[PDB]
């Protein structure tokens, strides 16, 4: 049956080239299979590439974007001039080279490097991986990426037009559990968005719900809110979506189970990877993707804060019982 040149067994001969780009990305792009800044920039890139898709622009007779087509790399010259795409040139060039050198399409390569990067971060699910997305693209239309200063209505309408329900917007946001900011407030470069930027866990949902108490840098940056402890950055859209009645109950159900969070996240990501494509025309090469190491820590309210410090915003469901840590307040180191 299909055994690839390297002795691995796969479902289809179309999957064999991906064991070679797996080796290149792990050794080089990810610097020895690490979960550091290259994984976080690729998670920004996969979203910014796939969300350039708008059925409403198509309906009005305009080109609406090809979705998860790799247009952010093939047309980086126009797309990296967009407001939301700063701080990405170096990662896009590293990916362009792996793509040209292995003979794989840019849209497939971004989806693949996202599943491989996430496998380097403890706690992550195994993301689905499909191959066969066409390599040709047209530049994404501008203004299709949600920004941190937008209202929840603006974010839900843009996301809804691409096809996601309010629940799936919250599910997709689990990627901010592996995150920092570099361009919102340059003064606290790489300040984490949750206290474990290297563990794909529930802490992002717990901590954006805590009362904003601390200014982490000299001044406040673009779309920055007060955060719960030194070193942690809180962006306005995350604070608002955690508290809005349209998204608050789903945000609260994501706080106590890393297992439920990862299932939901895997499902929204599989939907986001085929925006602009018919998944039945693609080949499944999910077995090429390795397992991540498991996360054995339980969810916690960090540093002595309790349930009285979180601003419960889901009026129907009571806040789940999460553990407390007998701590002094943490000060987070920049994400690596
Ligand atoms: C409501 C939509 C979203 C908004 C408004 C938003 C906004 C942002 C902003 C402004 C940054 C900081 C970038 C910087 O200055 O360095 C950021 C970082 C990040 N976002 Fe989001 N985001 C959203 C959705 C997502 C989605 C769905 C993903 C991917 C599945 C994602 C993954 C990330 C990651 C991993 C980072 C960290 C980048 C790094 O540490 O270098 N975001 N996001
Ligand atoms: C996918 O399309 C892009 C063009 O949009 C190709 O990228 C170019 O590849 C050539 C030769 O391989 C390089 O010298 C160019 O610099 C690349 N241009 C850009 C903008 O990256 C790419 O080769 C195509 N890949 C496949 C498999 O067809
Ligand atoms: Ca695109
Ligand atoms: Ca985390």
């Amino acid at each position: 049956s299909v055994t690839c040149p390297g002795g691995q067994s796969t479902s289809n001969s179309q999957c064999c080239v991906w064991f070679d780009v797996l080796d290149d990305l792990q050794t080089n792009f990810y610097q020895g299979s690490k979960c550091e800044s290259p994984v976080r920039k690729i998670l920004r890139i996969v979203f910014h590439d796939a969300i350039g898709f708008s059925p409403a622009l198509t309906a009005a007779g305009q080109f609406g974007g090809g979705g998860a087509d790799g247009s952010i790399i093939a047309h980086s010259n126009i797309e990296l001039a967009f407001p939301a795409n700063g701080g990405l040139t170096d990662t896009i060039e590293a990916l362009r080279a792996v793509g040209i050198n292995h003979g794989v399409s840019f849209g497939d390569l971004i989806q693949f490097a996202t599943a491989v990067g996430m496998s380097n971060c403890p706690g992550s699910p195994r993301l689905e991986f499909l191959t066969g997305r066409s390599n040709s693209s047209q530049p994404s239309p501008p203004s299709l990426i949600p920004g941190p200063g937008n209202t929840v209505t603006a974010i839900l309408d843009r996301m809804g037009d691409a096809g996601f329900s309010p629940d799936e917007v919250v599910d997709l946001l689990a990627a901010h559990s592996l995150a920092s900011q570099e361009g919102l407030n340059s003064a606290i470069f790489r300040s984490p968005l949750d206290s474990t930027p290297q563990v794909f866990d529930t802490q992002f949902y717990i901590e954006t719900l805590l009362k904003g108490t601390t200014q982490p840098g000299p001044s406040l940056g673009f779309a920055e809110e007060l955060s719960p402890f030194p070193g942690e950055f809180r962006m306005r859209s995350d604070a608002l979506l955690a508290r809005d009645s349209r998204t608050a109950c789903r945000w609260q159900s994501m706080t106590s189970s890393n297992e439920v969070m990862g299932q939901r996240y895997r499902a929204a990501m599989a939907k986001m990877s085929v925006l602009g494509f018919d998944r039945n025309a693609l080949t499944d090469c999910s077995d090429v993707i390795p397992s991540a190491v498991s996360n054995n820590a339980a969810p916690v309210i960090p540093g002595g804060l309790t349930v009285d410090d979180i601003e419960v915003s889901c009026p129907s469901e009571p806040f789940p019982e999460i553990a407390t840590a007998s701590g002094p307040l943490p000060s987070l180191a920049p994400a690596p």
